[PDB]
């Protein structure tokens, strides 16, 4: 039976093989929204050519590529299974992957959705916490696709642009934290200090009103409440690159710091993303828990499992979508407010594309 | 009946009159908890004599000095009435005011509590969101005192060192917001944008590990939940001074930004303090809502009323203590963890002072 309701799962994406590395850097650097380069159409391809080795090396050290497609899919399948059962008048459901910077590209997936002749399309970001650099960008990609192509959308669109405190999302996190706690030696369970590590931002983006830091902060608190404050915590930020100021403290600096001060049992909890990817498999597990931790005198260091294939995250996804359909919401109230200091003419356009949709 | 339990309400303070402005600044600049100035004992007396006229002129602009004590007092009487009826086991309850930089000073308050022969002393911060510049500084004073004085405490000690999301505190902010939304023209209510405005911290404090941003953000979220996201929002930060980098967006920049983008209806909600003080009556109500937004084209800017005399906030305060007392805790789990990049030797000592009280 032909697909009625499409769910576009948005994520930035990662290179699947080492061969996909160059074209991933290229799209990243060609993007005027993300970075502003002099002679951008000449520099981007050369900067990418030069950075490819450094980055292949990173995927090399985790086994040759990203797994976000495998997990994103596995999540998709469970979601659809559930929804067709939760919501028959909107069945059958299909999921589509819209990676921002690798195949299948956002623009490629939208192309398929229209082709399948769906009635309703739901843009569903896989970042629980909104940032203009992530979700903002995927949403812009959609507006741009229909502007680019110069035709109207043949489906009734909407978005779940954020959901940083979803009750089941909160649960999956708590369960993974708890069960990982049970893996620390009993004589240190109480001593365990928790570091919620989220992808950092450049200060210039923060200072502009990006809604991310407040939302990631919102999530941490909700999880800690469910844990009944069983251990102390901190929210720290990973992934700074280059000399400019970014939001702190730095996940690494914070690891070293605590070690120097005798807090040698650190559990790392990846709160800003739902699946494994480079930020956990290389940055946290290798460059931090392996080396760093070795040269700082660490005792135990562990990393709560990413949600990945946990069936409860499946439920979370179906629940969100289901409720979103039950509410007739077109986008969060939050999306209707662009960052107070936003330059970038397109943000308004996108916000209008979503609030203006038919029905 | 002599007092049994003593409730030390901690807060930074503000000059009660134009004449108190000098000593207030002199005491801020002498704090090794906040300012590392060369030859500090000589610099601060100068840097005060110098800044004093600027600061006086501000208080003038708001009637003549700080309302902090008037509100702290009242809030305190209400809390005690209720406590005596909620927890009669703790016998008569007395409230003491410990301001950090004006009389009655924490030091003075501790003397008075001592020579009252209380059985129990509670260090209650009047800052729901913990920062090492606010609550920490108050707590360091409690320790520093009993250490300098050579004696040891003659009464059981403990702290409610934080409470960013206490449900009655949430009810109060939401209640004032709703009330303030009824003062906008009907036709503009849904178009009202909310800015929660918290006193900012310098980036170096944020980057060092400070709890504040994550907690403030927690509060914002709970408050917006209760309001069921009726209007869009951002969390923004006020009161930057000097040339160094601070956590933004600056609140002023945000007002002016929203305004330039045609979001010309704004409701300021001070979310990190529980009374009027200089930051609201001058900064927000006068430099921002009067001078600034007038020359920017603003249609309506209001400010949610500070918690002040709200009887329900009194209940909140009593509610926090009754629970603190019944649960027997000495402090939060969060206090038992210092900033990962903390460089201040007293933070260890102060934590110990609380984690290790008898009973
Ligand atoms: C390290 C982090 C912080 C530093 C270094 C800090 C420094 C200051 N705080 C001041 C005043 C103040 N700070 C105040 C509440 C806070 N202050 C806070 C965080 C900081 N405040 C937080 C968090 C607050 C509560 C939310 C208030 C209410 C005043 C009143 C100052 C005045 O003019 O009376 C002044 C006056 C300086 C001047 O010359 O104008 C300085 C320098
Ligand atoms: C670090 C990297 C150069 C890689 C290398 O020399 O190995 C450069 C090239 C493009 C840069 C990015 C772009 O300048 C855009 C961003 C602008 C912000 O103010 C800094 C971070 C920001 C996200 C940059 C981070 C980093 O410096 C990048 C990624
Ligand atoms: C891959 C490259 C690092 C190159 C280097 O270390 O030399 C980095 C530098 C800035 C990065 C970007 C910034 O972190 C901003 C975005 C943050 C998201 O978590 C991923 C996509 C996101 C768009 C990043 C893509 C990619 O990881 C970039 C472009
Ligand atoms: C600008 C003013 C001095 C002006 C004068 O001498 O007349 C100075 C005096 C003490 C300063 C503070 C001290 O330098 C200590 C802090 C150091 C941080 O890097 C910035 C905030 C910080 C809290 C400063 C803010 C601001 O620059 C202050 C308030
Ligand atoms: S940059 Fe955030 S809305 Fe445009
Ligand atoms: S500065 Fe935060 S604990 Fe010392």
């Amino acid at each position: 039976r032909k697909p009625k309701t499409g769910i576009l799962m948005l994520n930035m994406g990662g290179p699947e093989t080492l061969g996909d590395v160059h074209d991933f850097l290229l799209r990243l650097f060609l993007d005027r929204d993300l970075m502003t380069l002099p002679i951008q159409n000449k520099l981007a391809p050369f900067i990418a050519k030069r950075r490819t080795p450094k980055i292949q090396e990173q995927y090399r050290r985790i086994g040759g590529g990203s797994p976000i497609k495998i997990w994103t899919s596995k999540q998709g399948e469970g979601m659809v299974k559930l929804l067709d059962e939760l919501s028959p008048n909107t069945a059958p459901h299909k999921y589509y992957i819209g990676f921002r910077y690798v195949h299948p590209l956002t623009e490629e997936a939208i192309e398929e959705m229209e082709r399948d002749g769906l009635e309703r399309a739901i843009a569903f970001t896989q970042y629980p916490q909104y940032s203009c650099s992530t979700t903002g960008s995927s949403l812009n990609a959609i507006y741009r696709y229909y502007n680019q192509v110069g035709r109207k959308p043949t489906m009734k669109w909407s978005t779940i642009d954020r959901w940083p405190t979803h009750h089941l999302l909160i649960q999956c996190f708590a369960d993974h934290i708890l069960k990982e706690l049970d893996h620390f030696p009993l004589e240190k369970r109480s001593e365990v200090v928790i570091l919620f590590s989220a992808h950092s931002l450049p200060m210039s983006v923060v200072n502009r009103g990006d809604p991310y830091p407040q939302e990631v902060s919102a999530t941490v608190q909700k999880v800690m409440e469910r844990l009944e404050y069983c251990n102390p915590y901190r929210l720290v930020w990973q992934s700074k690159v280059g000399p400019m100021p970014w939001l702190g403290p730095q996940t690494d600096e914070s690891i070293k710091g605590l070690c120097e001060r005798g807090r040698k049992n650190i559990l790392l909890v990846p709160i800003a993303f739902t699946s494994d990817h480079i930020d956990t498999l290389y940055e946290l597990d290798i460059e931090y828990s392996q080396v760093l931790a070795k040269e700082c005198g660490v005792e135990n260091i562990r990393r709560a499992e990413s949600l990945n294939g946990n069936p409860l995250f499946s439920k979370a996804l179906a629940d969100l979508v289901h409720s979103h359909i039950q509410s007739n919401e077109l986008c969060s109230k939050q999306l209707t407010l662009s960052c107070p200091l936003c330059v970038n003419p397109v943000c308004r356009e996108t916000k209008s594309f979503f609030t203006s949709q038919q029905l």
